[PDB]
Parts: C-alpha cells; structure tokens; sequence
C-alpha cells in the first residue's frame, strides 16, 4: 500500500478507520488514545470491554464513536507482553488485516513513538513501513504526524 506522511492530529481524519495502538487488554489511556476516548466518546471503550482482551500482535476492530472515520483498529503492541520490535511488526500486520477484510480504501496511522519508548526509532519504522508496502494496493495508507518538520522527515526518508 502506497503511504503519504501529513500533519495533523489523527482524531480529525476524514475517511474509512484510524489505526490506534493499544495494550492487548483494550484499555485506552493517555496521549492520542486519550483524545480518541475524549473525541470519540465512551462508546470506542464499551465495544472494547464488551470485546475483551486479545493477544499481543493481534488487532480488534470497533466503530469510531463520534469521530469522522467509520471504525477504529485497535492494535495490540503490549500488555501481557512487553513491547518489542517483533509486537510492533505483528501488530502492524494485524491492523492492515482488519483493513482489507472491511472491504476499506483509507487508514491512518499514528508514529506510535509514545508507545515504544524503549525500542530503536529507526527499526520500528522500518518494520512498519515494510508491513504498510506490504498490504495490498486496495489500501491508501496516510501516516499523521504532530508536527510539519516531522511530517517532511518521513517524507524525505522516502
């Protein structure tokens, strides 16, 4: 799947689903994952409680609440398992399942650099730049970032 980088806050794109890292247990918290829950409502995190918990690497899909996409991914980078470059990769695959198998054209992700703190910055773009290439051509993949200079950085790295 093709990737263009953009600015902006992910709770305000427009099209089919948002990638939102998460804990295997569903349970949102802070950062951007707060903003959905704010953004979005308490309907994202009822589904995911009526869901329960995944495994690691694995993705869950429920709709977006009050936000301008149909469905939020949920994929599931930790929890019972610390956070590795092996998680972020399966994760990444997982969520871009989801996305074919709803039939969708547009997903956004998010760097999900908050969530792994502890990993090298430029493996875990690697991996998920190569699960993104690696989706089908069905998908549009947009990654948001906070800032332009960031923004721009992706795009050059390409």
């Amino acid at each position: 799947a093709r990737i263009r980088h953009v600015q902006g806050d992910i709770t305000e794109f427009q099209g089919d689903a948002i990638v939102n890292a998460a804990n295997n247990y569903l349970k949102l918290g802070a950062g951007v994952a707060g903003a959905i829950l704010r953004k979005g409502g308490p309907s994202i995190q009822e589904e995911c409680d009526r869901i329960g918990k995944i495994r690691v690497g694995e993705a869950a899909v429920t709709g977006a609440g009050n936000l301008p996409v149909r469905y939020v991914i949920h994929a599931a980078v930790l929890g019972d398992e610390p956070a590795s470059l092996e998680t972020v990769r399966k994760a990444t695959k997982s969520a871009l399942e989801k996305a074919v198998e709803l039939g969708l054209k547009t997903v956004a992700f998010t760097s999900w650099g908050a969530w792994v703190g502890g990993l090298p910055a430029e493996a875990v773009h690697r991996v998920m730049g190569e699960e993104i290439k690696k989706a089908p051509d069905t998908l549009e993949v947009t990654g948001v970032h906070g800032t332009e200079k960031s923004a721009e950085a992706y795009r050059r790295a390409s």
